[PDB]
């Protein structure tokens, strides 16, 4: 496309100015619209605002793509002075009751949605093509359902999108320059740039190798014709060329992609919840965790304090005991009060003893689910459970305390606990304080200890928290904790400063990146929505991302389903008019013009084989897939369908049939004409459709308008499940 | 066309020389297989099914299969030949051929001929692509004896009339394109066509495998259809139009209806039900005749008395007056209530009741239903079959199975009575119950349990060495499978054997039904094997298959390719790569080092070869089924031509005339008859062959399984991935 691509621009800088300030301004319109809402967490945002705050707070964690996307995330967090203190657990959660600066996470995604729009629009006007096919192109993307719910999500795939839309523009810079004057000042900006670009797709995720598939054909055809006798190249000219670009889209971005792990190891330096994927080698590399140092291995004969997970009331008894009836009439034991309370005190201070003739001696450690007794300081008593009812709830037992002349007798079995693990995996590991969860199980009567603020005891407690045998053991709500040791050794009260050891980078980097691959294919889970690459270009199914049940609202991910259809019909015309070029020329026949030749061969071709290695390496690939795998591919197929209509609506007719015009020294139009007129107006019938079907869909892009069920039955087609159907 | 100055040239050397080539190379080839071919006596891998499926042709038994009927139905056509009835059901690996006599050795020959036969197809397609007398020879001597081609074609298995089938298009396609380029439209052009086609249909109704076969054949008639619709070919729109239309005709159409015509024979021979009911809709099975022996199978009623038979230790449900020990001799207590059982005899104590739930309206003669709540009592004792939560003697986690009196299991026990015959699909849910051909699990409705039983430990003194019968808490367990066996108070009306009215279906209908179970239990959803590979191992042969084992002599077959020729074959693809990618290189730069012959030969045959292996070897890589070594030998038979071809060409003349001028330009001079250095290339393949040959020899005691090998000569063999058994 060298002649083609040479040409002046087909219309005035003004015209051009016009139409990407538009598209722009409806893009900016559609990413920004009730950017606050909703207030929770949705979708991905659960793992990306997660590793936000892992960045923030230090604490190192595994992900299987590569850094460089969530640490920009977690650099918005940064400068909006957010200490990672909300975790993003899961889908729904306020950012009202824990402040996230999520509208400032938005706004930057959304930024780089309404960015890609002029760089898409930058890029077709690069390649010669008129200001209304650069606006048209670029509004399929600037109004694409899809591309609008993610760039406006606190999402991976909006740095991403931009990375891959400014490699496009960056190469067709770089390959102009190329056909100017190799070797300027400009074709090396260009160049680095086209490798910097690629570097930013490869380091936000894995299928950006798609991307450097892509450039790398176009860069190796373009090499190919340097190395044509006919291209007046030396063999050092030709080496030249060779060794810069491996240079500029090889070497240079393999060593930012590095810089990126560099810096995540630097950042988090301190031991998380990735600890469990790494080396213990690795993890001799990170401090201990803040947390972690003031935390305690929990011995037979310590003195400790047992906090309530929920209601920070601690485990605490006194002389006080049950009154001998409850205001229901049922009886209690008129044994001493065990029961909840919020301040620390003498009477929260419970010694953790060996069970009965056992070999077990000072300074054990306890493991988890072993018997152990717990013995009240203050007192002098053994904790107890029996077949009494509590206070509150009559299918719940009274916890009390016995003397220890009747522990160590008949009432033995009654006495005897364990420190419940939460996780089976857990069970036989050493009890520590403050990181170590568990429900303090009754062995007798099988139930575990739990408490509640709700409701506290009457004059007769104190106005305490009531502690009970709770039956369903396996409630959350029974989850307690060792918060001190009492009697801690001077020693062991010295913190153990773990002795950091270097890793050299290459081992740790090396070592991250096994286990991100292994993981990546190594992995299950289901996600009611993956998809197979055959339903993509269809857009036949989508992804629920939130529902509020209360106001029957949803965002659900699905493209613009007239635009898909659309650049499908123009992927598959384009093939029949490559086909129908191919045989008849073969024939002799030569229909179309030089430059009609040029924008199919040249731009179009770069366009659909650039589609076709975001598209077809999907279907080779075992794991788990997804919709939004698609977007890149689409994202190429809406400048390739802009283009392939103007070339479809210019006069393509050859001046002479029988005549080759490709041969050297063949008469060819050099300026065929558009057909402006009926262009526009087929133009501008599609974007109306585009657009309808965006406001169509607003509603599922928004979740911001409650549909009854009749309106989300009219919105469910083909594959489409959506939510308050019935 | 493509290699038209090569092709069209005489033969490099008397014909002579070639009749002697090949007789060594076939008499070679023979010896190979036909050594020992009696030997081991017994059941051999997949012998297990391949027999089997003959014995089913033999006796017109309905059975269902993943592959095409056309390679099961030779191998059942040499049974018929001799005179063999199906009797032997192939059922085990080691199972005896002495003491019930299948025809084995018939069987193994007709395989042993048709991999004899490959290697003079294979030889003649090498001399019919103009190649040297010794060039023929040594490319069907790295198949004559190679170790898995040997292996594979003196065993009972599909993979004989595969390969020849495979070979036999390759060298009718050559044949085809030889008339082509001679004068097309000719007699002997029509005849090879149609061959190419009828060889392509046979590789198809062998195994799916074969589409691999018609993308190589379709990818060189589409680049020569491409040659023909050129302009400068001289050919009318009319002309080429007849070239298309007989071309889909003799490889399309003509061959669609060769692989139609087996099925056809396929479902008349198979008339009577047989063990592929189960994959056909009921539709296609009334279609079938009955069997015989199931004349007696008939639907179980409501207050029918019935004989219940576990399937895989033949227990009937039993029971009897003794009762169960008051605690277990690991302390646990029992019911110490009446023993159920699995018998192995018929006796009045296998015989149930089947009565309906208490208050239904159901009556005499109303037929039980899959899944329908039903009780049992046991006619000798009169007591309800019951399951409690008691844990069963042998089994902790599994249910006691017990017997109550009447009174007591119409009073407060009424839901412990409640069974259901629950259907193994539940597509068969609300079915009619029937003896013989429904099977069930016995499942107990109140604590959601299946009654099974097993044969590995029988109960104690106490239990009369009868197998326990015990409530399996997984349900779902194929060993909890029942049947009906017989029902025993059976009125003369139903006795009498209710001649099936056999229904018609028609035969588009019976095939894409039978063809959409093939494909969807091929790709159901398969597993993992202690035996199954990657396609990246195979052209190494890194890793093999173990087909069978003798503990008592420490004796083994091993399925292996020959390393020394597979690894020679992987050079010479590695190496014609690089010649290809050096003569682009070259020409680009407007150097021509290589002779328009030598490319006619590169850019030909050898193209033809690569392309050909290709198509055999990549699109596996794509297939995410369980896959095996043995899906490479399409690929290495290619492989061995392309080899042979190959280095023949490294030892020619290849250079050009004039290194600065492009031989292929019209008008151009050129060497026609580039001379072969015949004496360093005679020695080159006399070492390989004498490397391959002493490859064979020496890994021949796990190709024929003759020799006891010692643990020290066994791990003498274990390299890479190759596990063999007697190591130890
Ligand atoms: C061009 C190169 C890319 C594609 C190779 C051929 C496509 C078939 C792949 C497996 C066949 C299959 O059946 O896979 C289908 C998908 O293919 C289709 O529907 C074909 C749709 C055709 C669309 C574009 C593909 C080729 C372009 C030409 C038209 C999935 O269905 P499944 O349940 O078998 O998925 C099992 C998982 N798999 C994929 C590993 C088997
Ligand atoms: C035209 C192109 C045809 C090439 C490949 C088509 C299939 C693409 C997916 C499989 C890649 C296999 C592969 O890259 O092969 C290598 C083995 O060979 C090599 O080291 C490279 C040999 C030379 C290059 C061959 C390809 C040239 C192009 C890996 O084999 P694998 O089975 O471990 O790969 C699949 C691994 N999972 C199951 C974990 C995903």
């Amino acid at each position: 496309a060298e002649h083609w691509l040479l040409q002046p621009l087909p219309e005035p800088e003004s015209r051009y100015s016009f139409w990407v300030t538009i598209v722009t301004l409806l893009a900016f319109a559609a990413r920004f619209y009730k950017i606050w809402y909703p207030k929770e967490v949705v979708f991905d945002e659960v793992h990306f605002g997660k590793f936000a705050s892992y960045y923030l707070e230090r604490s190192y964690f595994f992900d299987v793509h590569p850094p460089f996307a969530k640490m920009m995330i977690a650099f918005i967090g940064w400068l909006c002075g957010y200490d990672g203190s909300f975790k993003f657990d899961e889908i729904g959660y306020s950012y009202e009751t824990h402040p996230a600066p999520y509208i400032a996470y938005r706004s930057f995604n959304a930024i780089l949605g309404t960015l890609t729009v002029p760089i898409m629009f930058n890029t077709l006007k690069e390649l010669n093509f008129r200001a209304i096919t650069c606006a048209f192109a670029s509004l399929l993307v600037a109004i694409d359902t899809a591309h609008v719910t993610e760039t406006r999500l606190i999402l991976l795939d909006a740095i991403l999108i931009i990375s891959i839309a400014a490699t496009m523009y960056c190469y067709v810079r770089f390959y102009k320059c190329q056909l100017r004057q190799p070797f300027t000042w400009s074709w090396y900006i260009w160049l680095h740039a086209t490798g910097l670009s690629l570097s930013f797709v490869i380091s936000t995720k894995y299928v950006g190798v798609m991307t450097y598939s892509a450039i790398g054909f176009a860069a190796v055809v373009n090499l190919w014709q340097l190395l044509d006798i006919k291209a007046g190249l030396s063999l050092r000219q030709f080496m030249r060329h060779f060794s810069k670009r491996l240079n500029g889209l090889v070497l240079i971005p393999f060593v930012i992609y590095l810089f990126w792990f560099w810096v995540h190891f630097t950042v988090l330096n301190t031991s998380g919840p990735g600890d469990a994927f790494m080396s213990a080698e690795f993890q001799e590399t990170l401090k201990d965790s803040p947390l972690s140092v003031d935390s305690k291995t929990v011995n037979y004969f310590d003195i400790i304090t047992i906090k309530h997970q929920d209601t920070d009331a601690f485990l605490h008894s006194h002389l006080a005991r049950y009154p001998q009836r409850y205001e229901d009439g049922r009886i209690s034991s008129a044994g001493q009060q065990v029961t909840g309370y919020t301040h620390p005190d003498f009477n929260n201070q419970w010694e953790v003893l060996p069970p009965h003739g056992s070999d077990v001696g000072k300074g054990q450690a306890v493991l988890l689910n072993q018997h152990i007794r717990l013995r009240h300081v203050a007192t002098d008593t053994y904790l107890l459970a029996h077949d009494v009812a509590s206070p509150f709830y009559p299918t719940n037992e009274e916890i009390t305390t016995v003397t220890l002349e009747e522990g160590d007798g008949e009432l033995y079995p009654e006495t005897l606990f364990a420190f419940q693990p939460l996780k089976k995996s857990d069970e036989g590991h050493v009890l520590k304080s403050k990181t170590v969860s568990f429900r303090l199980f009754h062995v007798d009567t099988s139930v575990a200890l739990w408490t509640h603020n709700d409701e506290l005891l009457p004059d007769w407690g104190f106005q305490q928290q009531e502690i009970n045998g709770n039956k369903k053991v396996i409630d959350p709500s029974n989850n307690w904790v060792v918060d001190e040791i009492v009697n801690l050794d001077e020693v062991r009260k010295v913190y153990i400063p773990k002795v950091v050891k270097p890793l050299p980078f290459l081992k740790k980097w090396i070592e991250t990146q096994k286990s991100m691959f292994e993981h990546n294919n190594k992995l299950s889970s289901e996600h009611p929505f993956a998809s197979e690459p055959y339903s993509w270009p269809g857009s036949l199914s989508g992804v629920s991302f939130w529902t509020n049940g209360d106001e029957k609202k949803q965002i659900y991910f699905i493209g613009n389903i007239i635009g898909w259809w659309f650049q499908v019909i123009s992927l598959a015309v384009f093939v029949g008019i490559i086909v129908a070029d191919l045989i008849t020329r073969h024939r002799g026949y030569y229909a179309l013009n030089k430059m009609t030749r040029e924008k199919l061969y040249g731009p179009l071709m770069f366009f659909f084989v650039s589609w076709c290695c975001h598209y077809f390496p999907f279907f080779l690939m075992a794991r788990q897939k997804f919709l939004h795998h698609y977007l890149p591919a689409h994202l190429i197929a809406c400048l390739f369908s802009g283009a392939l209509w103007e070339v479809i609506f210019s006069d393509c007719k050859s001046l002479d049939l029988e005549k080759d015009e490709d041969i050297s020294g063949a008469s060819y139009e050099r300026n065929p004409k558009v057909y402006v007129k009926p262009y526009t107006v087929f133009l501008v019938c599609v974007s109306c459709a585009v657009a309808w079907f965006f406001v169509y869909f607003s509603p599922l892009v928004y979740g911001d308008v409650s549909l009854s069920p009749s309106e989300v039955v009219s919105r469910e087609w083909f594959d489409i499940e959506l939510n308050f159907s019935k």
